[PDB]
């Protein structure tokens, strides 16, 4: 949990401009976030960049998990292997709302992050689920309570949050 460089945007979260994967294997976390699917497949943005990562370690235990306890529910979690990446993988499922699933449950999958007092994290839904990422991030501000260090890859995107956050 030696974060570096970040931004401090409310009294529990920060942000900076960085690859989470890069982050997670400077920083060893007590837990770093995956933005998941319900069958924990990962196979592209993050979730994909993560697995690479631990080279397909987290894919074979997500599929042990699957297999053992059936998928997880939308706004919904479990707590995996962090692997090389972090002690502990925090798989989180946001809304896909380009498939029909409703914005509310953002506010449900950013309330899992409060079971830890410390998370590197993604933004949730934004990428291929294709909610409004400035809306995710206003969604994580006045749900999660617990200390949040939020790494967003995108230059052009993290100038625009910071933008209109502060
Ligand atoms: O922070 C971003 O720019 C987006 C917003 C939500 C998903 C983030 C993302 C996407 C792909 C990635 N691929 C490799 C590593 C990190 C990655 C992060």
């Amino acid at each position: 949990n030696s974060f570096s460089g970040y931004l401090k945007l409310t009294d529990n979260v920060y942000i900076k401009n960085a690859d989470i994967v890069e982050e997670a294997k400077k920083v060893k976390p007590t837990v770093v976030v995956n933005a998941a699917n319900v069958y924990l497949k990962h196979g592209g943005g993050v979730a994909g960049a993560l697995n690479k990562a631990t080279n397909n370690a987290m894919q074979v235990e997500s599929d042990d998990y699957i297999a053992t306890n059936g998928p997880l529910k939308v706004g919904g979690s479990c707590v995996l292997s962090g692997h090389n990446l972090a002690k502990h993988c925090l798989h989180v499922v946001g809304p896909n709302v380009n498939k029909g699933e409703d914005i509310q449950l953002l506010k449900s999958a950013y309330e899992n992050f409060n079971q830890h007092e410390v998370l590197l994290a993604p933004l949730l839904s934004a990428g291929i689920f294709g909610a409004d990422p400035i809306h995710s991030l206003r969604v994580c501000v006045d749900t999660v309570r617990t200390n949040v260090y939020l790494a967003v890859f995108d230059k052009n995107l993290y100038d625009k949050l910071v933008s209109s956050f502060l």
